[PDB]
């Protein structure tokens, strides 16, 4: 319980977040973030936050920022384990963004939600690096691109041995 999980938008490892067009771009992706965090807790850094200004539906926001709280529809919080508590007794809890907050709380994770998307990005974002002798892949589903969603993209679960 209190389980831990990253969900990120990978092409060839650097993370694509809602800055750039290709997000709104690939729909399906969208759809599996809806599904996969729906009535979830989502913690996101700063700048993630910045970039919708709105909060997530149906989901208690934690905002994990280095600067004081903007928006007082949303939970600001100062460090990992203070993001952490703010979610309170639930089964699960969504890192949504941030490459700086995905590295913060992958120690801390046991499953990852990675979409990969065939396509090249110039961001200079990485997502973190993950010791493959510790993660076990356990789901895959790869998809063609086709009239909304212009490129190809494969969803991927792995989880923590
Ligand atoms: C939509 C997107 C890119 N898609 C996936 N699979 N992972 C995320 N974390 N995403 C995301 C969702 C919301 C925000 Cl605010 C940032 C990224």
């Amino acid at each position: 319980s209190h389980m831990i999980s990253l969900i990120a938008a990978l092409a060839v490892d650097r993370v694509i977040g809602m800055e750039n067009a290709m997000p709104w771009n690939l729909p399906a992706d969208l759809a599996w973030f809806k599904r996969n965090t729906l009535n979830k807790p989502v913690i996101m850094g700063r700048h993630t936050w910045e970039s919708i200004g709105r909060p997530l539906p149906g989901r208690k926001n934690i905002i994990l920022s280095s600067q004081p709280g903007t928006d007082d529809r949303v939970t600001w919080v100062k460090s990992v384990d203070e993001a952490i508590a703010a979610c309170g007794d639930v089964p699960e809890i969504m890192v949504i963004g941030g490459g700086r907050v995905y590295e913060q709380f992958l120690p801390k994770a046991q499953k990852l939600y990675l979409t990969h998307i065939d396509a090249e990005v110039e961001g200079d974002t990485h997502f973190p690096d993950y010791e493959p002798d510790d993660w076990e892949s356990v789901f895959s589903e790869f998809h063609d691109a086709d009239a909304q969603n212009s490129h190809s993209y494969c969803f991927e679960i792995l989880e923590r041995r």
